[PDB]
């Protein structure tokens, strides 16, 4: 059961940890480019097969999210079967012992149900924990430029039309960056108060949440929601390029990427642009150095041009291109 | 999986995997309280994924109880690989070697079924005899006499010995050299005649040895000898032997012994001479020290017999309680 699935996904090892009443699973996909990175996640899973399958899927994800980003790191993930109501400090300290067992092979972080104060509780026993908006925002701003180069052939963003979902800190900083390079903005937020501020600050024309998909614009930049590029709303896209900071953008990676491809729209992969958030966490592991971190995010620019180049030469989607680019980077890395 | 681990009390259960060497491996760690987990590596082809786990789980628990009773700073572990004996690469074994290493001296592996002493070389730096084993039982005999008979001299007593391997022979020597009358048996007759001549024993057939009215029975050939066919034929009041898994049935035949009034010395505590040898190799072998650490068999056993009489339980149930209470302090 377990071993067959590993053959299809390509994981390195899987720990089933137990004791402080614990039911926890660390899963480690690869450690080729560095030590495996992946956040701790507490959920009350239906059964252990469900717990395992969530641990295998996301761990894989981190391998690909690290490789594209060009950080020396692998893909891991750690999960715990428990109800959020059922917790204590000892359970996290016990879980802390387990990441420490791995001796820095597996470096963890925060995910759903693991608060930053929890991360501290874990930290004392282990020391392999870690814990953003402006770098994520700049990562897109680079990703946007990178995407312009593929089709349009210029680096001047002057007189280009763009649309943004989400005026959260991560998303609004993008408006700032765009406005300051003479870009015309359309803006969308789920609540009324934040949308009004941006109007005042940058002279962006506020729209309702539902209108933004169809606008006659060059670029579309979603920064608040996942599952937006879907057969319902995806037909209305007039945007030539799709670069945004939000995660899980495609409802269905395989289906809805082809929808965009076949209709001539360029999709910058969500998890390559979101990587600014990961490169932030990476530096904290190795001791934070702003000088370097602000360089390391320029990988998104280099990475994406290649993904679009690879998409064309091979005759294939950006998502398939992103895999081959991630994969070949790991394969080639065996010499060093 | 998790619920079964609850019953057994394991710490970790690593499922290791690779693509190029293409190896399916499971390291299973039961405990690390008294020290790093020790456990030998098996490579048997298992029909199922559930099967391979169950072997890894049942032996890693055992190595906790074998290590605790012996009074060495060590846990209980076990490693297994799903592979045909036929199928073995130098890379395959080297790959597995990367996986044991990753545990950073939390899992100390060892030799076992289908993995030879040069495979162990092929394999990390976390890997690892007969005389010290056979001395271990000789102490176990002495210990066993004290609990039942309250005497420290063994001269004039009668002992049966099954099998005369290197292990089996050295036992007969120690017994002979303390003026013990010996009955012997070997599954092939070739090396029974030498023990007759060397020490002056009475050589019997393989079948006859169970029936003899002797003070003590010391089996050293094979497991699964104390069974419902054999166990009524014993006259002998003591059973301290060097073979592993002597009781065919974990709990059923240990009761019969208790019932009849024959007191049994645990298989795993007596064989510790073998383990404690292996332990001393890890740290860097010192004979001076190793030859002392085996005397824990004598000391441990006396308690196992004493703790039986106190609560009124079998020597195996007793031996569980000692291992457990040694863990719970440490």
């Amino acid at each position: 059961l377990l071993f067959e699935t590993v053959r299809e996904m390509g994981h390195e090892q899987v720990l089933f940890c137990h004791s402080p009443e614990i039911k926890a699973i660390i899963a480690i996909h690869d450690t080729t480019l560095g030590p495996a990175m992946g956040a701790t996640r507490i959920l009350p899973y239906i059964n252990e097969e469900a717990a395992l399958k969530d641990a295998l899927r996301l761990s894989r994800g981190m391998t690909y999210k690290a490789a594209c980003a060009n950080i020396p790191a692998g893909g891991g993930k750690a999960v715990i079967i428990a109800n959020p109501e059922n917790k204590t400090d000892d359970l996290l300290r016990a879980y802390g012992r387990f990441v420490d067992s791995l001796n820095g092979r597996f470096i963890t972080g925060q995910d759903v149900n693991i608060t930053p104060d929890d991360v501290r509780t874990i930290s004392q026993e282990t020391k392999y924990v870690v814990g953003p908006a402006p770098i994520t925002s700049l990562g897109v701003f680079l990703g946007i430029k990178a995407a312009v180069e593929s089709r349009w052939q210029s680096k001047r963003l002057d007189g280009m039309k763009v649309a943004v979902q989400g005026l959260g800190n991560v998303g609004k900083n993008l408006c700032r960056h765009l406005h300051e390079h003479d870009v015309q903005l359309f803006v969308s937020d789920v609540d009324p108060i934040k949308a009004e501020e941006v109007k005042r600050l940058f002279g962006a024309t506020v729209v309702e949440p539902t209108e933004i998909y169809s606008l006659d614009v060059d670029i579309f930049a979603p920064c608040a929601l996942g599952g937006i590029l879907n057969s319902h709303t995806i037909p209305f896209l007039q945007a030539s390029i799709i670069a945004g900071a939000a995660n899980n953008q495609l409802e269905n990676e395989q289906l809805h990427s082809q929808m965009l491809a076949k209709k001539g729209i360029l999709y910058s992969p969500d998890y390559v642009i979101n990587a600014g958030g990961l490169i932030n966490v990476y530096n904290e592991m190795i001791g934070y150095d702003e000088e370097k971190a602000f360089k390391q995010v320029h990988n998104i620019y280099d990475t994406l041009l290649a993904i679009f180049e690879i998409a064309k030469e091979q005759g294939v989607t950006t998502n398939d291109a992103a895999r081959r680019l991630a994969e070949d980077r790991i394969n080639n890395s065996k010499r060093s």
